[PDB]
This record gives C-alpha cells, structure tokens and sequence, in this order.
C-alpha cells in the first residue's frame, strides 16, 4: 500500500527528478494522482508513493473474503455464504 522510489533509478525516468506516469511534471512539495487510484509526492531527491485503496484487517478471513472494486477504489469484505452482507472489521489501513 506504500513504497519508496529513490532518485537512484526511478521507472520511466525523464527529468531525473520526479515525473508522473502521465508524462506531466510537477514542482516540489506538490502531489499528483496517477493510475486513477494511486498517489505520490515529490521531494528534492526522493519520492514516496501510496495507494488510495484501504486494506481490511482484524476480520475473519476464513468466513469473509475481501473484494476489489475499482469504481469505488476500495476493499470491502462480505460473508462467503451471503456476499450481500458486509463483514465486521476492527480497522482499515490507509
């Protein structure tokens, strides 16, 4: 849900600084949204990316399964027997 990209070999490098996957540049201290469900910030010589989707935790992974919904960029857990009903979760990570 979060990874660090150092200015020691970033993917699709173009400005050696911090260029988004779209092909647009951005000034330091600026944030941009890419992949239409991912975010990241640019620093002098460092980049920190984090997704917008939350992770389910503290729930019965045996009786409930997490479902990925792009339309809402989030993870939801429902009962296996009845996917209509949601599953209780202690907390979410984001």
């Amino acid at each position: 849900s979060c990874y660090f990209i150092p200015n020691e070999g970033v993917p699709g490098d173009s400005t050696r600084k911090c260029m988004d996957l779209k092909g647009n540049k951005h000034p330091i201290n600026s944030e941009w949204q890419t992949d239409n469900c991912e975010t990241c910030t640019c620093y002098e010589t460092e980049i920190s990316c984090c997704t917008l989707v939350s992770t389910p935790v503290g729930y019965d992974k045996d009786n409930c399964q997490r479902i990925f919904k792009k339309e809402d960029c989030k993870y939801i857990v429902v009962e296996k027997k009845d996917p209509k009903k949601t599953c209780s979760v202690s907390e979410w990570i984001i």
